């Protein structure tokens, strides 16, 4: 899947687009997030101020089902 990073999230990790090959999306996040713990807290919870779209949905109504390799990830923050 292609991750596309927005607002501050673009400065702070340095990039803006990415993709990545893991189809669920804990992982995704990990590998995006992984030296850095700037979206994720240590117990890999997604930190306040977050929102994620798949495909331009709320990604809690995904319910962790198996990404497909064009999905779109959106990394939203907000205040």
């Amino acid at each position: 899947p292609k991750v596309i990073l927005k607002g501050p999230l673009i400065s702070q990790f340095n990039f803006r687009e990415i993709y990545v090959n893991d189809r669920e999306l804990l992982r995704v996040l990990v590998k995006i997030d992984s030296k850095k713990h700037l979206i994720l807290n240590e117990s890999n919870q997604l930190k306040s101020g977050i929102l994620i779209l798949i495909n331009g949905k709320d990604w809690r109504l995904y319910r962790n089902q198996l990404l497909n390799d064009n999905d779109i990830i959106e990394i939203i923050p907000i205040n």
